């Protein structure tokens, strides 16, 4: 039984875990103001140039899901690759229409497709599918994924938490009071598939430990972690979250992946996270 993953653009996965873990991207659209419609490729050149539009830009665009269509077509074409099975993996339900379109896809194709509502975005999404391939490679049915995943969801193991410096994209991005003040930080979570601020700071020291405090309401200190560290264009932010992470925390595995055009659209540059995966609590 081959399986084939696929994630949307929205998951931000790590660029070498596609090959890896055997696990595709959907994209989804970027719609600017003028009618320009551009795809979320996770391909690394194309991310750095639209950082580099988005940071210049006369505005924000929006974003749409992918169609039924696309998601059928991509179904097909893991069929004529002799895959048996395709588990999709969408943001949460609550955020996007990607789930549904993906549904109403998997009931036009022959293929079985099994599609999970992680209730997440960004990096917090491929955690559960690399833990999905790995127990595919040791022998495990479909049937024996989804019921873990679903524990492991229900016991909250994959938590996303970040911060933003202008709250003002997510507020037109839709998904979402806060106001305007000099340094400030606004820090967020998913929590039941929506997005939730549950912090305002002052300065990248403070917001990152506010990121850390949140984590450690159900996470006590010195308890065993996978993480990817997620960044819409902030490298020396992200690396400083992950160090301080590492001061409390045993972190089994790290990498850093940088957000993609559609997250990057919604929680604007600069913006600081981490996808977590418990392993072990303490
Ligand atoms: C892992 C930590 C980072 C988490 C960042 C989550 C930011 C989510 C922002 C909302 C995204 C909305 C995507 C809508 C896509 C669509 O148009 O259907």
């Amino acid at each position: 039984m081959k399986v084939k993953i696929l994630v949307d653009s929205t998951a931000d996965v790590p660029f070498s875990w596609m090959e890896k873990y055997d696990i595709d991207s959907i994209p989804l659209y970027v719609v600017w103001e003028d009618g320009r419609s551009e795809p979320d490729e996770r391909e690394p050149e194309e991310i750095m140039n639209f950082y580099k539009r988005i940071r210049e830009a006369g505005s924000v665009p929006k974003t749409s899901q992918p169609s039924v269509e696309d998601f059928k077509k991509r179904y097909l074409k893991y069929k004529e690759e002799d895959y048996d099975v395709v588990l999709v993996l969408t943001l949460s339900s609550k955020l996007s229409g990607t789930y549904n379109s993906a549904v109403l896809a998997s009931k036009e194709v022959d293929i079985p497709v099994y599609v999970v509502d992680t209730l997440l975005a960004s990096g917090a999404i491929p955690l559960p599918a690399r833990v999905a391939r790995e127990m595919l490679e040791n022998g495990a049915t479909i049937e024996e994924v989804l019921k873990k995943l679903d524990e492991r969801m229900k016991n909250k193991d994959f938590k996303a938490i970040f911060y933003v410096s202008n709250f003002d994209y997510l507020v037109k991005g839709g998904r979402v009071f806060v106001g305007n003040l000099l340094k400030i930080r606004v820090c967020l979570h998913i929590e039941n598939g929506e997005l939730i601020p549950y912090r305002k700071v002052r300065g990248d020291k403070k917001a990152i430990e506010a990121l850390i405090e949140k984590l450690r309401e159900d996470t006590p200190e010195g308890s065993k972690l996978r993480v990817i560290g997620v960044h819409a264009d902030n490298e020396a932010g992200v690396v400083e979250l992950l160090n301080t992470l590492r001061k409390s925390y045993e972190v089994v595995d790290e990498i850093i992946s940088p957000m993609g055009k559609v997250i990057t659209t919604h929680v604007g540059p600069g913006t600081v996270g981490f996808g977590i995966e418990v392993l072990e609590r303490k």
